């Protein structure tokens, strides 16, 4: 009896919401971009890393995301549950694609499914976040949630749920073009200026508040007008070579916006047919990318979200 569950890779913020807003996304050739955890019986506990990004994990196994999530699962049962766990970590660490959300998710969701699905969507949920926290620092729930229940998720913290669905448009591929470094979700955050001027406040509720309406109302332009994030991404454009010049040639191929996934380096790019994002995944390839690590993938949101594959 092995459980066996598909993380998918997610945009946090989504350039318009920091910390409150994300979306799962799925490269349209059908190619997997996630993580994988398998759980199966055993007498006592172990845990195995494969995949192609295997050594950057922690050197000391205790600090390990996925073993965080048994231990965290285990305190909630108010048991031990002995499984043999292996992480097949195919996505790059602090590269802005959801990697510890991958990580969390799939772990969380891997013993949940084992033992039977006793815990419900809100404390799993809500027990994904509080991972997150130990990881950066910060409990944020805008990668967790749509890597999880997929689509685009919206943050609002009730007693009944952690997220809610956002409509999108069906039109729209989100071309992923990750460089090839990472980032610190930490460090990312730490440069964040702890005060702002009263009108960015102004402005970027204005423009969260605009971003949603238009979703809810299908007005794709205006959607992509209020598409700015005035918060996070100022002061976090130095920490990512390459991204202004990306986001130039973005406007003059048309691309309807352009912004940091997550904390980054890896950016994304909205179009609106399958010309524009070639033409725009070509670019990301020839210019976007700083090493051979790099990659490009257009993209869809992921309606599904974390899933069983055996």
């Amino acid at each position: 009896s092995m459980v066996k569950i598909y993380a998918p890779a997610s945009i946090g913020n989504v350039s318009v919401g920091f910390d409150v807003l994300g979306a799962a996304v799925s490269p349209i050739d059908g190619t997997l971009l996630g993580d994988c955890v398998s759980v199966t019986a055993a007498e006592r506990f172990s845990l195995h890393n494969e995949g192609r990004f295997v050594s950057k994990l922690p050197d000391d196994p205790k600090q390990n995301i996925v073993y965080q999530c048994w231990e965290r699962f285990c305190q909630e049962m108010g048991k031990e549950i002995p499984v043999a766990m292996v992480l097949e970590k195919n996505m790059p660490i602090g590269s802005g694609l959801g990697s510890s959300a991958c990580s969390v998710v799939a772990g969380l969701m891997a013993m949940n499914e084992f033992c039977g699905q006793p815990l419900d969507k809100v404390t799993l949920l809500g027990m994904m976040g509080e991972l997150e926290g130990r990881v950066s620092g910060s409990i944020h729930f805008d990668n967790v949630a749509p890597c999880y229940l997929g689509g685009m998720q919206l943050i609002l913290e009730q007693e009944g749920y952690i997220s809610q669905d956002v409509p999108g448009f069906s039109d729209w591929l989100w071309v992923m073009a990750y460089p090839g470094i990472k980032v610190s979700t930490a460090e990312a955050r730490a440069i964040l200026p702890a005060q702002y001027r009263r009108q960015d406040c102004i402005t970027h509720g204005r423009n969260l508040a605009g971003f949603i309406h238009a979703c809810h109302t299908q007005q794709p332009d205006l959607a992509a007008k209020m598409m700015k994030d005035v918060i996070a991404e100022p002061y976090r454009t130095q920490l990512l070579p390459g991204f202004a010049a990306a986001r130039q040639a973005a406007q003059d191929i048309g691309a309807l916006a352009c912004g940091i996934s997550g904390s980054g380096p890896t950016l994304f790019a909205v179009c609106n047919d399958q010309a524009t994002a070639q033409r725009m995944a070509g670019w990301l390839q020839n210019h976007y990318l700083q090493n051979d690590e790099g990659f490009v993938h257009i993209c869809r949101l992921d309606t599904a979200g974390a899933r069983l594959l055996g």
